[PDB]
């Protein structure tokens, strides 16, 4: 248990899950918005021109 | 010792100073590869415009 503090992580199963899905719906949402601002970025410069 | 057979990572200590001097050297070139990459297509994304 020492060890496990040492480490400096909680390790409890329940939190483990709540923690990845909570991740992972981030992930997602960043990789749509690099995407938007990808097409964004191509329409704010070609109607400024 | 089990623990140490089922991780199956042999981990010596010229091969841990080894591993992480190729992984970083390899991180660092990723990062200026990607750099390049990104220049690049921003030089060619203004020249189509």
């Amino acid at each position: 248990l020492q060890e496990m503090k040492d480490i400096g992580v909680q390790a409890d199963a329940n939190a483990e899950m709540r923690a990845r899905e909570r991740r992972d719906r981030l992930h997602e949402a960043l990789s749509v918005n690099r995407s938007r601002v990808n097409q964004l970025e191509k329409q704010i410069a070609f109607c400024e021109a």
